């Protein structure tokens, strides 16, 4: 499809922006957190900053509706970050990170100025779409096998990967790209352009922000 077409076209950057969140090693005959807690902390940030973003689509969702069944989706994706946001509380507390004294880092700015870009109604419902699905779809990714790869590492953290490497999660990605894709393929020549580069800017944003916590 028009979506499968961009992300092999733009494969490079895709498998960069798509590379594990974090990772756990030993170091000096300690398990080093450090690159564990720099991603909980920069994520947790991001995330408050993605929930009015889905709230925004939803409400694109609810009157620019070719389908009504649009809403049940994006619906469905912020209750998920009602229940993640207490998860990434509960994380914070069990692994000594204060949320309050997170400084978001510049990738993490960048990209939460990219998604205030992204809510005003200027902008058009598939391209909207396109970024919603990309933002869920890299997390898909990237966790996607943590079970099997993390059995095969000495030391594993295992919350994160429940989260997003579940069967539950790739499902919903799934009915939110054939929502994404189903605009697409009813976009003009001018639509389709503006959802490529913007799938290619969250990419991007991708890349520099997993830059933060690399190992
Ligand atoms: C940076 C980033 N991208 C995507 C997601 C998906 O939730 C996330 N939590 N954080």
């Amino acid at each position: 499809g028009v979506i499968d077409t961009w992300i092999d076209k733009h494969r490079s950057i895709y498998t960069a922006a798509t590379r594990h969140a974090f990772v756990v090693s030993i170091r000096d005959g300690s398990v080093d957190l450090s690159s564990f807690r720099t991603w909980l902390g920069q994520d947790y940030l991001f995330v408050r900053r993605f929930v009015p973003f889905v709230a925004s689509v939803l409400i694109r969702a609810c009157k620019d509706s070719g389908e009504s069944s649009d809403m049940e989706v994006v619906l469905g994706g912020i209750a998920s970050l009602n229940d993640e946001i207490e998860w990434f509380k509960r994380e914070g507390s069990k692994w000594d990170v204060d949320f309050s004294t997170v400084v978001p880092q510049r990738a993490n700015q960048e990209y939460g100025r990219f998604l205030e870009d992204l809510m005003s109604s200027e902008v058009k419902y598939p391209v909207i779409m396109t970024a919603f699905w990309a933002i869920e779809a890299v997390y898909q990714e990237s966790f996607a096998h943590c079970l099997e790869d993390g059995n095969k590492t000495p030391v594993e953290l295992t919350g994160a990967c429940h989260r997003w490497g579940n069967d539950g999660f790739k499902q919903y990605c799934s009915s939110v790209k054939n929502i994404a894709e189903r605009c697409l393929e009813n976009a003009s020549g001018e639509v389709l352009g503006e959802a490529e580069d913007v799938l290619v800017r969250v990419l991007e944003l991708e890349v520099a922000f997993w830059e933060m916590s690399r190992g």
